[PDB]
RNA sequence: UUUUUU
RNA sequence: UUUUUU
C-alpha cells in the first residue's frame, strides 16, 4: 500500500525558510520557497535560502507549486529555487503572484507558470493530488491555507495564521472557519499547522482594535506623527491610512520598500488610499498637526527611515521634540538591541515615544494557543505535524493539543529533511533526505559556508596580525595589525623579537621555507598570548 | 556664589552598568560604588567594561573614602581597576559586599585596601563636609543599601539598586527600612537619587516569597532529577530553594565554580545556612531521580557554563534525559535573548521538561516597578529627582511617573555621565562636564582595546579579508590571500589578481610614489570584487617588494 | 539588568 | 517572526 511522504525542507524547527514536498508514487507537489534571516553567529551575510538537493534529483516529478502568501518567509527563496528547476505549474493568489512576479524579473528569470488561483478553486496535480485554497487572515492580504486531497486521505494546512475576527478595512475578510469544520466533519488525516505563538496564552488581538488604539492615540498628538510598522502589512497600513483622513492629516509613505508593497497592494485592490500620498516637501506646507509619516524601520534597521531620523542622518526631515514617533512592531528575536538603540536615540531627541506593551499598537499575525486550539478542535485530525516554529513552538503546540477534548492519535515534531510517511494508520519518520541552508552573501550563492563563518567569528573576536618574514639578507620579521590592539612601539618590537629568534633556531639549522613558519608561529603565540592574554588569527608570510 | 554640592555621575547614568558616582563639596570627595559593565554585541572580543577616572585621578588627594552600596558587579567590578590606581581611603560597606570585594582583590593581588565594615543605621563620616547614613533596601542580593549623604547644603537620599520586597522568604526578617525613608522626607529630602531600571514596569514586582512558593509546587510536582539556574549571587533565592529542597526530600548540589563562590561568601556572612550539607555530583548519584535537585550557573545561556554544557551535551559528569526537569529561575536580560533561546531549545530537543517564564512565575526581578519608585517618590517628597540607574528610556520614564504623583519634584534633571550636576538649596542644574566614558578590558590587557579596534573587528567579521601584495621582480605579479572571505574558488583568484595587477603595471608606467601604486591596486580590487561579488571585503594592499 | 570561567 | 536597502 503506497503511503504520502510529507517531507518538509524548510521552516520545521525554525521559524523561517519555509518549503514543504509532498510525494506519492513518482508525483511531487511542493509547497512555498521561503528563505530565512541571518543570525548573529552568521556575520556578514544577507538571507539562507534551502538546500534543494532532493528536488533536483526528483525534478522530473514535479507536477506543481502552490504558494500561501508573499512574505518573505515563504517566497523569498524562489529566485534561487526556480532557476536550477523545470519551469512548472505555480499557483498562487493575486497579491503573492504580484510579488512573487516582480522579484522573479530582479533575477531575470524568464517564463515562470505562474497561475492565479482564488479562494474555494481547486487545483488538479497529476493523478493523486488536488488542492483546495480557503482564506486564512494573517498580517499579509492574499494569505491562504490549503487541503490536499490525496490517495490515503486529507490534509490540511492551515498556512501561517491568525483568527482575526475583523482585520478592520471592512473588505470583510475573514477566515473560512466554515470550510475548515467542514474538512474536520469530512475527515481530516492529518492537520499541519502554524506554531509560531503556541507559547502564548490567549487569543491574539484583531487589527480593528489595534486601529481603535491607534487612531486613539494619533487623535491626541499636538504636532508631528511618524510610525513605522512593516511595509507588508497591508492591513495595518490601510487602516492607518483611514483614521488619518479623519484625524485631519496627510500621509507620507517613506522608505522604498514602503512604496513597494504600497504599489504591490493598490495594483491588487487591497489598498485603498483615502486621499492621495504627499511628498516631504509637499507636507512641509503644512502645519504640523496635519502631518503623519508611514515609514520603514520597525526592527530597527539603521539604514531604513526610522533608523535615519533617530540618528540625524535623514536628508529631507530631522525630528524634534513635539514629535510622536509609534512604533507600531514588536522586535522580533534578535532585533531588541537594534530596536532599544532607536528608542533610546528618540527619547534623547525628546519625541514622545509609542511602543508596546506601554501602548496597543501592534498585533501578530500569528494565532495564539486559543486560536490553534479553534483550529485542533474543528479539523480533529488524526495526525498531528506542528510546523513554522522551532523545537520549543512545535512541542508546546504538541502539547496544547493533548489539552483537548480530542487529541490526534499522534504527533510528531519533524525535523527539516524527514521523510514522514502517512497512511490510513500510518503516521512515522521513516527515513531522512539531504536538507539544509545555503547562504547568500552578495551576489554569491553558497561560496560562505560554515568554515568561513567560523573565521569570521575568529577574526572579529580576536582581531588580525600579518607577519611577513625574510631570512634575506639577515632573518627578520615584519608586521602589519587589525583589531588586535592600538599602536604599541613596546608590543610591537616584542613580537618581531618573539618570530626572529624563532627563524633564528630554524636559520642556524638549515631551515625549509614550510617548516619555519609553525615554529616561530608558535613563538608568536606562546608569547603573543604571554603579553596581552588575547589569541589573535595570525597568517604567516615569506617574500 | 554660594558653595554648592557638585554630584558627578561617571558611570552608570544613562546606561545599567559599571556604576559610580562622585560627590563633590569643596576639597573633599566622597565616591559611591566602582562598577563593570558588560559588552554590547558590537563590542566583539572583550571582556568587560570599566570607567573612565580621569577625574578621579586629577582630583586624588581630596578624595575621603568611598561608600559600597552592595556586591552586584556593575556595582563593584570596577574597583581591582580603580583602586589599584588610587590612594589607599576608607571603602565602606556591609558585610556580603565587603566579602566578596575582598576575594576580587585578593585575586588582583592588590594589597593594604582599608575596607570597612558597617550595618544598617551605621552613620559614618568623610572629611568635614560629609555624613553618610546606611539603611536598609531589598534588592536580588543580601547587604544591600541605601543612604543618606547629609551634607552643608542639604540631605541627599540615593535609594541604591532596590525594590520594596514586603518578605524575600527566608525567615531572617529583612524588609526595607521605609520608616527611614519616610523619616528622611520629614526632615527633608533636598535630592533623591533612584533606581530607574524597572521604571516603564507598572504595578508591583513580585515577591520572592511568592517564587518561592511557585518553585516549590513546581518541584514537588517534578517525577524525575531537578536542575535549576539562576544568578549566583540570588542568595535569597538560592536560599529558599534550599529550603524547599528539604521539604520535599531532595539534595542539593551546587554546580559551576560561580556558584561555589557566592555560596561561600554567603555562608561566610551568614545570609545561607544550608538545612542539610551540599552534595557533590557523584554523591547524588547513589540516590533516586526524585531525590536530587542540582543549582546550576548559567541563566544568561553561557554555553561554557553548566548548564550550557549541559544542554550541548558536553557536561563531563552529568548527561541530561527525558524525564528530567529543567528550571531557568531568571529572565534574559537585554543582549542575551538568543544565546538563552539556544539552550531552551537544545532543552527540548534533549526532551527535558523546561520550565520558564513567563509560563511559569519562576522569577521576580530584583528591582522595583512603577508602584515602588511612586512609593519612594511619596515618602521622599523630593525637592530635586536625579532618576539613576537606566539608560535615557528608563530615566525618562522615571521622570514622568513623578509627575503624576500628588507632589512633583520642584525639577527633574536627566543626567549623563561626566555631567556636573551642581546642587544648593534652591540650585539645580547641569554647571559643565568632566572626562567620563569607558575603558575596555580584553584579556591582560585594560585600554589597549579602542573603538578604533573594534571598528576593525566588525569590518573583518562582516566582510572578511582580502590581502593583496604586489611583487615587482622580477616581472611584477600580485599575491592573493583571503580569511574569511569565501570558500576556496580559483578563478576568482586569478581575476583578482589580473585587476591588481593592471593597477601596478600602470601605475608604474605613469611614475608614482609606491604609496600612491598601493592605493591604486586597492581601489581597482574594490572596483572589480564590489561588481563581481557585492561584497566588500575588508582590504589591505603592500607594494613590498 | 548581572556574569560566567572543563 | 519579517526584511531593509543614503
Ligand atoms: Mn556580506
Ligand atoms: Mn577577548
Ligand atoms: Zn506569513
Ligand atoms: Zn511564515
Ligand atoms: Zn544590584
Ligand atoms: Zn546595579
Amino acid at each position: 500500500a503506497p503511503t504520502l511522504e510529507v517531507i518538509p525542507l524548510g521552516g520545521m524547527g525554525e521559524i523561517g525558510k519555509n518549503i514543504t514536498v509532498f510525494r506519492y508514487g513518482d508525483e511531487i507537489v511542493v509547497v512555498d520557497g521561503g528563505l530565512a534571516f541571518p543570525k548573529a553567529h552568521q556575520m556578514g551575510i544577507d538571507l539562507i535560502v534551502p538546500r534543494i538537493d532532493y528536488l533536483l534529483e526528483h525534478q522530473d516529478k514535479i507536477k506543481g507549486w502552490i504558494l500561501t502568501h508573499g512574505h518573505e518567509d515563504h517566497i523569498g527563496g524562489l529566485p534561487y529555487i526556480f532557476a536550477r528547476l523545470p519551469r512548472v505549474p505555480v499557483y498562487g493568489l493575486p497579491l503573492t503572484l504580484a510579488l512573487v512576479r516582480e522579484k522573479l524579473s530582479e533575477f531575470g528569470l524568464q517564463d515562470v507558470d505562474l497561475r492565479e488561483v482564488t479562494y474555494g478553486d481547486e487545483v488538479r496535480f497529476g493523478q493523486s493530488f488536488v488542492a483546495e485554497f480557503f482564506c486564512m487572515t494573517h498580517s499579509i492580504p492574499d494569505n491562504a491555507g490549503y487541503i490536499l486531497k490525496t490517495p490515503v486521505g486529507d490534509v490540511l494546512h492551515t498556512g501561517d495564521f491568525k483568527i482575526d475576527p475583523d482585520v478592520g478595512t471592512g473588505a470583510g475578510i475573514v477566515s473560512d472557519l466554515e470550510r475548515v469544520e467542514q474538512a474536520g466533519k469530512d475527515g481530516v488525516l492529518l492537520l499541519i499547522s502554524d506554531s509560531t505563538n503556541a507559547e502564548r496564552p490567549g487569543h491574539t488581538p484583531s487589527e480593528a482594535e489595534i486601529a481603535r488604539n491607534l487612531e486613539e492615540i494619533i487623535k491626541g498628538c499636538r504636532g508631528r506623527v511618524f510610525l513605522t510598522t512593516f511595509a507588508s502589512q497591508v492591513y495595518r497600513i490601510q487602516n492607518i491610512l483611514d483614521l488619518a483622513h479623519r484625524q485631519g492629516r496627510r500621509v507620507v509613505m517613506e522608505g522604498r520598500s514602503m512604496i513597494k508593497y504600497a504599489q504591490a497592494a493598490q495594483a491588487t485592490g487591497h489598498m485603498n488610499p483615502p486621499e492621495p500620498f504627499l511628498t516631504s516637501e509637499e507636507v512641509g506646507e503644512l502645519q504640523d498637526q496635519q502631518v503623519l509619516f508611514v515609514c520603514t524601520g520597525s526592527q530597527g534597521q539603521p539604514m531604513a527611515v526610522l533608523g535615519r531620523l533617530a540618528f540625524g542622518t535623514h536628508a529631507k526631515i530631522a525630528l524634534r521634540r513635539g514629535d510622536t514617533v509609534i512604533l507600531s512592531s514588536n522586535p522580533i528575536p534578535g532585533n531588541e538591541d537594534a530596536v532599544n538603540l532607536i528608542v533610546n536615540r528618540l527619547y534623547e531627541i525628546g519625541v514622545d515615544v509609542v511602543y508596546p506593551p506601554t501602548y496597543r499598537v501592534h498585533a501578530s499575525g500569528h494565532a495564539s494557543q486559543e486560536e490553534l486550539a479553534t483550529i485542533l478542535n474543528l479539523t480533529r485530525p488524526k495526525f498531528f505535524l506542528p510546523w513554522h516554529g522551532e523545537p520549543r513552538h512545535q512541542i508546546n503546540h504538541a502539547k496544547l493539543a493533548q489539552t483537548l477534548p480530542r487529541p490526534p492519535k499522534r504527533t510528531l515534531i519533524a525535523k527539516n529533511g524527514d521523510i514522514v510517511n502517512l497512511g490510513p494508520d500510518e503516521f512515522r519518520v521513516s527515513g531522512t533526505v539531504a536538507a539544509g541552508a545555503v547562504y547568500v552573501d552578495g551576489l554569491g550563492v553558497g561560496d560562505v559556508n560554515d568554515d568561513v563563518l567560523l573565521d569570521r567569528v575568529n577574526l572579529s573576536q580576536e582581531g588580525l596580525l600579518i607577519l611577513t618574514a625574510v631570512l634575506h639578507p639577515t632573518p627578520h620579521v615584519e608586521v602589519v595589525a587589525r583589531g588586535f590592539a592600538r599602536p604599541n612601539r613596546d608590543l610591537e618590537l616584542q613580537i618581531r623579537r618573539v618570530a626572529l629568534e624563532a627563524v633564528e633556531q630554524g636559520l642556524r639549522e638549515k631551515k625549509r621555507l614550510e617548516d619555519v613558519r609553525d615554529d616561530m608561529y608558535g613563538a608568536v603565540r606562546r608569547f603573543t598570548r604571554k603579553a596581552t592574554g588575547r589569541n589573535p588569527v595570525l597568517i604567516p608570510m615569506i617574500v
